[PDB]
């Protein structure tokens, strides 16, 4: 399966060089389930990330979150596998208000990748919590 | 293949914004070979401690001049390959036994920040090439 954040971010600081790093971003990618043809369609397309990417946020039998995802490019599916793990076990209002900012900054990630590849990791961010946001946010009542 | 000079390639190592756009950069010039000829894939032009598969084979022309070819398993190796063959491009085997690579390795960083196999294997695959060089290099050409 996947490790969690807290090993995550300590396997990654632990490798001795980027091209360690690097691939194991790519592994991580690779241990992701292989997502069903049929979720594999344009409504589940993420736009921004220089390749094709397709991730699906569905809420199980209780309120929790289940991600899956892919990409045509291996670093881009390894990156879908990094946030994956961020957001993983929460319920959509946990989603909206954790700050991932903080783990990106220790992983380095914006000073390592091209921009090109930083900005389909915040494509991806922005449109998992865009997802989330519309499972939790309010419907006021004055705008009814 | 079509790849730039020495000088060019340099330059184009210099001028990589990150350490990503870098590494594939170097993928880029493996993926830049010519295909090797069906099977002149031997166990002969097998070089060996390049943690992969790696073939070069040498050849020399008419001219006096070396020309190479080769592939590797790992895409990173076989752009180690092409920056190798970039560097000895058009020389005689005598040019390519006084070529000391050390200063270009030195100025392009290359195998710096990649795991540390690549800069062995890159010694590896240098050291059998001078080797094919020099031994060629006693017998010469006309004048």
């Amino acid at each position: 399966l996947l490790p969690d954040k807290e090993k995550l971010l300590r396997n990654f600081l632990r490798c001795a060089n980027w091209e360690e790093k690097y691939l194991y971003i790519i592994e991580l990618g690779q241990r992701l389930p292989e997502l069903r043809d049929e979720d594999r369609s344009p409504q589940n397309s993420i736009q921004g990330c220089q390749s094709q990417v397709w991730i699906v946020m569905r809420q199980n039998a209780q309120g929790i979150i289940e991600l899956q995802g892919d990409s045509d490019a291996a670093i881009v599916k390894g990156l879908i596998a990094v946030v994956f793990i961020l957001y993983d076990q929460m319920t959509p209002q946990d989603i909206v208000n954790f700050d991932v900012r903080p783990w990106f900054e220790k992983m380095a990630l914006t000073q390592h990748l091209t921009p090109s590849r930083s900005q389909g990791l915040e494509a991806m961010i922005r449109a998992i919590r865009a997802k989330a946001a519309a499972l939790s946010l309010e419907h006021h009542h004055h705008h009814h």
